[PDB]
């Protein structure tokens, strides 16, 4: 059931912004590890005396990495005279965010029809304002409201190239890396209490609950009208046998924040081959692979979707597989992206639900919690 | 002239420590960009609840990357009960250092015969103490004094594997990258006034001035007894035609700090080939190459040291060449390592002064300031 109750017109995920200590080093690491190309910049070389911001792209996926310069460079500026390209940026907020949470997502940005309207409607419906609508070069409007913890939901709308004030990157500095990642599928928050988090976000967006089907969590998913913007939220389940990874997150993150970004690949086999080649030479590591029993058990569960060779390819790469009543999900998880056991990345590809492919086809892999557990125990004996 | 006036016994450069916001991402970037392998770690997985520290090595070169965790993880600790492996570390100092200066060198560490004695003698001779001598597992002693700005000179001495509390890194996580870098040749500070900086450092070390032979700088070099520890210091020259890069450094760094690290390569051609292959895929960029006139002029200046083919190889890679009365220097400079136009890296190789090779053979390339200028002007016409 999809009541299509969005209170404003939402299009697609637009970009994800990381707040960093040094944007250069994070962006270069992510570019190599994920196969994303350097696409735009806003920094000292473009006249920005406030923050350094670097944009990586792969297909429609946009990762933005931002860090503050010394406030002394912009001491004489005021907001009306700012050289910042992102008017919501604040030195003190950025440093406090990073000192509190470490490296992580500050902004989940969605493209909307009218960011000014989306902001007004959201706040009228309970959203806590974070940054009011600002029109950039009469061309792009940006606004922000609080999502959870210190993460904001950023609205962007275009009259009609990332943002005014950003420059396209020189061809020589823009190596065309591509491991097959194409868009952001979903962005997941960890909170202490799921109930109030859902009520708050669903309250100001009109996003509806997306239908699902001792893991340490309870979860629910909020979706836009066409279910292409997908925002799952988790809370811990306490007293468990093994300590909840949601609770570990909240402790090391100093509270609620973004837990994982799921990146859709047009060819998850090639993406995982390319990322795993680079794990130990600057890229990303992956969670330990499931035992062979997990892949033996794949034949009975998805043998009508994947050949034995394609299942064997899943086993080589450590890929997990889950299935809905509608579609099939191939997924895998990186180890944490930085120092803290907080944010990580999921790579996914979805099979089925053709009409284009409908959003969330195959679910989010929650069935893999028990299938992993079963496969571990079976492999022991 | 070398009066050999060290006030304590100094051996070699031991390691350089960067203070980071996220040590994981900087270390992974540097590892790929410079060809250094992951060698040791001290972090949550080793019981360190205070800081994450990752050690890269290439030959004898040791780069340490450290960032603080949330203070909440270690809230119940006191110094006598600390889980930090580096007892001088302080959350507040680290965050203040990084917020003030951005990514950069906190510690220039030299191995000494007795770090306790070196510290006492240094402070008795005017050194400003930063962290007193601490004995780690009855095996290693570490002490720190102020060098310039917020950079410390760290003394380390061993009774007899990096530091107690560090673990050797798993073979699978330790890819054996190597582009030929072998040791730290010199570490350079930028200060507002060279005179007092030299008097202070030479005062507490007994290091002597190393003999040299409109660039924006005045410079001098302090050296240990065998001239293997080399600490150049620069100050700006104001009112210049082009603005002094030393002054730009001080403005963007918020004052004095480490300007560049010079890394000796056993094969600068191979190092530069490997680093340049990786510049646009996560590694380091290099300064713009000199015009062909610079390499035409090489034949008259070093044609007795390098063949035409080796000079042509310098031209392919953008390598600079300078010469002493004793030796020849091959050198090249990276663009800044992070967001701010502050710290950068120099790759060098020295030809001559065989006895082993004596320290500083060929100088530091100051002759390349005028040779660059001349070659630029000549190439214009
Ligand atoms: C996150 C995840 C998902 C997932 O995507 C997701 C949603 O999108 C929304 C619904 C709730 C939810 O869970 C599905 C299955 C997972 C996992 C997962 O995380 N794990 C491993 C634990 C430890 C990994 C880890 C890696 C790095 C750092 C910390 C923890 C699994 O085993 N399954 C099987
Ligand atoms: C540093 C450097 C050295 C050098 O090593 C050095 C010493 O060891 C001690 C003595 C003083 C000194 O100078 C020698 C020659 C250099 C340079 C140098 O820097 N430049 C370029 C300017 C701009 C580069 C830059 C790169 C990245 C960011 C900011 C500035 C040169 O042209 N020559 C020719
Ligand atoms: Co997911
Ligand atoms: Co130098």
């Amino acid at each position: 059931k999809n009541p299509k109750s969005d209170k404003f017109k939402v299009k697609r995920f637009h970009h994800i912004e990381f707040w960093c200590g040094d944007a250069t080093n994070v962006a270069r690491r992510f570019s190599w590890g994920l196969g994303m190309r350097f696409s735009a910049k806003s920094d000292l070389s473009t006249g920005n005396m406030v923050h350094a911001s670097y944009l990586l792209t792969s297909g429609d996926l946009r990762f933005l990495f931002t860090a503050p310069y010394s406030p002394s460079l912009s001491a004489g500026e005021i907001k009306p005279t700012t050289t910042a390209s992102i008017p919501s940026f604040d030195h003190g907020s950025c440093r406090s965010f990073f000192s509190s949470h470490g490296l992580g997502v500050r902004a989940v940005a969605i493209e909307v029809e009218d960011a000014e309207s989306a902001f007004s409607i959201s706040v009228a419906n309970g959203a806590i304002p974070s940054s009011p609508p600002i029109v950039l070069n009469e061309a792009v409007t940006i606004a922000e409201v609080k999502l959870y913890g210190d993460v904001v939901l950023r609205y962007v709308s275009y009259k009609a190239e990332f943002l005014p004030g950003f420059e396209r990157v020189e061809d020589a500095s823009s190596f065309p890396l591509d491991y097959g990642i194409r868009r952001l599928d979903h962005a997941v928050g960890n909170v202490p209490e799921l109930g109030p988090a859902l009520t708050y976000v669903a309250g100001f967006t009109g996003f509806h609950q997306f239908a699902e089907f001792e893991s340490g969590l309870n979860s629910a998913v909020l979706a836009s009208n066409d279910e292409m913007v997908l925002l799952p939220i988790n809370e811990p389940v306490h007293g468990t046998k093994r300590k909840s990874q949601i609770q570990t997150y909240l402790e090391h993150n100093e509270g609620a924040g973004l837990q994982h970004l799921a990146l859709m690949s047009e060819d998850i086999f090639r993406t995982l081959r390319e990322m795993r080649k680079r794990s130990s030479i600057g890229g990303f590591d992956f969670m330990p692979s499931p035992p062979p029993t997990y892949y033996q058990n794949l034949k009975k569960r998805v043998g009508d979707v994947l050949s034995d060779d394609q299942i064997k390819e899943c086993e080589e790469l450590g890929i997990l597989v889950d299935r809905d009543d509608q579609g099939t999900l191939l997924q895998i998880f990186t180890k944490p992206l930085g120092d803290r056991p907080t944010i990580f990345i999921e790579i996914i590809q979805r099979v089925g639900c053709m009409m284009y492919q409908s959003g969330g086809c195959g679910g989010f892999g929650k069935g893999n919690f028990s299938e992993l557990f079963k496969s571990i125990e079976e492999y022991e004996k």
